């Protein structure tokens, strides 16, 4: 709740962690709730500083080699990087690309819960889907553009 909250900012000071690092680890908290619109926009603007840039792709590592119980730190760095990788800076895709082995282990990541559900297939599934994004070029274009198209059109209309 504001107690998760409240432990994830505690845990910020004590760390010292940059502004960077601490809103890519809001976006892929253990929290419920999807990773905010809003928030991964302005991680996205901060993709093209080189040092936040460093930080943001770091700290999407270590979340995405969480295991267990913190499942929900892989999926959303999965769901932040599709993000970043469709409307941030382009060097995040290229990135990504270089690093598609590391993203394809998690098509065997395993957690079932104490009440029996698979949740690790949640991580398998969108896996397999961001590394079939990574491996197609024309895809990853067409993309890019569509998000520029979708920016475009919200700024016409402001
Ligand atoms: O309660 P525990 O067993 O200590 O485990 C923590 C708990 O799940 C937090 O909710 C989580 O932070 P978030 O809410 O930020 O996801 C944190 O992740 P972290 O270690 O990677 O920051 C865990 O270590």
């Amino acid at each position: 709740m504001s107690t998760s909250s409240l432990r994830r900012q505690m845990k910020n000071i004590v760390h010292n962690y940059s502004e960077a690092e601490i809103k890519v680890r809001e976006a892929t908290s253990n929290d419920p709730w999807g990773p905010s619109s809003s928030l991964m926009s302005e991680i996205a603007d901060l993709t093209y500083n080189v040092v936040a840039f460093s930080e943001i792709m770091s700290m999407i590592w270590k979340r995405l080699n969480d295991h267990g119980k913190n499942w929900r730190h892989v999926y959303k760095a999965m769901t932040l990087m599709e993000y970043l990788i469709k409307t941030g800076s382009e060097r995040v895709s290229q990135q990504c690309k270089e690093n598609m082995y590391a993203v394809q282990t998690l098509k065997d990541f395993q957690y079932v819960d104490r009440d029996g559900k698979d949740q690790g297939v949640n991580v398998r599934e969108k896996a397999k889907q961001l590394v079939a994004l990574l491996r197609d070029e024309d895809r990853l274009r067409e993309e890019r553009a569509h998000a520029l198209k979708t920016k475009e059109k919200l700024a016409q209309t402001a």
